[PDB]
DNA sequence: GCCAACGATGGC
DNA sequence: GCCATCGTTGGC
């Protein structure tokens, strides 16, 4: 992806962390899906937005 | 230039 | 049709 390395912690991760502001935006965390992003812990290291990590 | 919010769509 | 998560935008 134009987002992700797929070699980094973060591209290898498949747990949402649950806890950061990304995760309670999610439908699945109970949020009202207004943010739309990655778990922090998921955001590539090397090609995710600076402002995503 | 940043970022909260949202439109878009590839993949299922 | 839905979902995950991307790129875009308007307001600051
Ligand atoms: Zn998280
Ligand atoms: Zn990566």
């Amino acid at each position: 992806s134009a987002r992700m390395c797929g070699e980094c912690e973060a591209c290898r991760r498949t747990e949402d962390c649950g806890h950061c502001d990304f995760c309670r935006d999610m439908k699945k965390f109970g949020g009202p899906n207004k943010i739309r992003q990655k778990c922090r812990l998921r955001q590539c290291q090397l090609r995710a937005r600076e402002s995503y990590k």
